[PDB]
């Protein structure tokens, strides 16, 4: 998932943040929140040796483009049915994020889905998204993602539905899902009319998928007192629910 | 919110878990997950001196009925626009949960709601819920809540909609919302047909309300590999969105 990620040991990892993992408006370039989540989940799974079920990450401070991000993993428990870990991200010893992650995978249970995918057009029947927010020329994460509008002429209030596809053809693994889940700030800009910053990221993974299109199905249901919240469901191209996510955001104003 | 909660200082609090805060099937009585979340949010707001925006809590171990729960608060930051804290719960020094919470309240912003409440009957037009899971006679949290069925004859797949009201007439504050958000295990039992345990609790608060009925609007969208996930929206009786929540659960099997 992250070739540039270096493991010092079980528990300690580091990665230098390059333009490919950076976002921001002109004049700003920092590590994409979703990438932070992806990295936290990656190091947790790699340290524990089992797949992520869910994770929550709180953003404490910004990680500028070019920083070395140190990730430290603490395993709180690892039994036959479940493991739990915490992952701290630091730059130069400064805390930039902390997280709690549950890991596990049990045999003997069926896969079940009660939720039904919204009836959006298939990807090749959707136009490119020409309204992504302006980005610093050195913040190039978004350049690596193909985005199409899936919401149609009458998308409901507060909703944003995008087809997303990694240009690098990576599978729709935990890392990819964590990254796509952090497209909620774009949904906020649409809901408000203003092209906020995340306070946190939460991801709940039901299953992964092979490379392809992901329906990024978002809602911003409410805001008050300078903050907003959003929820997202990540589907494959065939209506299978891969993951859900959510976050709260600090409004620009 | 919690009269029995004792503050030792900024940062350190304790509460003895009595039957009123306990749940479980016969033979088991432990601190209600939602109460854990409520307590974590309570101590964070009390230590920081501002209201909660969101919180996530990871359950590490069980807190038996009768335990003294120690809560320790660490403030990671407290500026003009936002504060962040972590809260650890321990019993006899043993970690039972850890959490990350964002706090703040900014002047000069409007309240906005894009989400529309489902068109369920009003509380007095809904029958009592006679199918709550059996509880140990010493696990009496549920006894203090009036529950009515809001879903109607054709509630959609995976959904559970309940009207909830505290018999003690407390307002629909952060504590109450955290507790009601943790009714998702009941939604899981309905979705599966089996009367799981939470791995975590997440809560995002937009606003509070005066005492009354709360529409507890839940979905279990998917499950796989021995785990499931759920999401919940908490509304007042008039269609205002108060909070949302989510969690992942370990399936009994
Ligand atoms: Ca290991
Ligand atoms: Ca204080």
């Amino acid at each position: 998932a992250f070739p540039a990620l270096v493991r010092q040991d079980d528990a300690r990892y580091a990665i230098t943040v390059g333009p490919d993992l950076a976002v921001g408006p002109p004049g700003h370039a920092y590590l994409f929140g979703g990438a932070s989540m992806a990295l936290a989940l990656d190091v947790a799974a790699e340290t524990v040796g089992r797949p992520v079920v869910q994770g929550s990450l709180q953003f404490v401070s910004f990680t500028p483009l070019g920083s070395v991000l140190d990730l430290t993993v603490e395993v709180l428990q690892s039994g036959r049915t479940l493991a739990q870990a915490r992952v701290a991200g630091t730059v130069d010893g400064r805390l930039v994020f902390h997280s709690g992650i549950s890991l596990g995978m049990r045999e003997g249970f069926s896969a079940r889905q009660w939720a039904l995918a919204p009836p959006v057009p298939q990807p090749d029947n959707c136009p490119p998204c020409t309204t992504l927010p302006a980005q610093d020329d050195n913040a190039r994460y978004l350049e690596g993602i193909e985005v199409r509008e899936a919401g149609g002429p009458e998308v409901p209030s507060g909703r944003t539905r995008l087809w997303l596809r990694r240009k690098d053809g990576a599978p729709l693994d935990a890392a990819s899902l964590a990254m796509f889940a952090d497209f909620l700030p774009i949904a906020l800009g649409r809901a408000t009319g203003c092209s906020g910053n995340s306070l946190d990221n939460s991801l709940r993974i039901t299953g992964a998928a092979a490379p392809g299109w992901c329906l990024c199905d978002m809602i911003i249901p409410s805001s008050a007192s300078g903050f907003a919240q959003g929820q997202v469901t990540l589907w494959d191209q065939s209506g299978r629910l891969l993951a859900t996510g959510a976050q709260s955001l600090l409004l620009k104003g």
